[PDB]
């Protein structure tokens, strides 16, 4: 468990800007579109996300997905061994 919804959440806010009631712990299954966050915001943190490691979680995949857990799982999924 390198990255969690905790370290990601903070990254979501910092990027998005939800410092009022961005309690992800109490809203994961719910899709961003449902909450408030917009694809854009995602695209934002998306780069910043890959800016650290080197992923491509852009609209491409961000399109099929629309949840936070899927944003963390994705990064906490893509292996690097093969």
């Amino acid at each position: 468990s390198a990255l969690t919804v905790d370290d990601l959440k903070k990254l979501l806010a910092e990027t998005a800007g939800e410092d009022d009631s961005v309690d992800l712990a109490g809203e994961l299954d719910t899709p961003f579109v449902d909450l408030g966050y917009d694809s854009l915001a995602l695209l934002e943190t998306a780069a910043v996300l890959q800016q650290r490691y080197g992923i491509a979680l852009t609209d491409e995949t961000v399109g099929r997905l629309g949840t936070p857990r899927e944003l963390l799982d994705e990064v906490n999924t893509t292996p690097a061994t093969a």
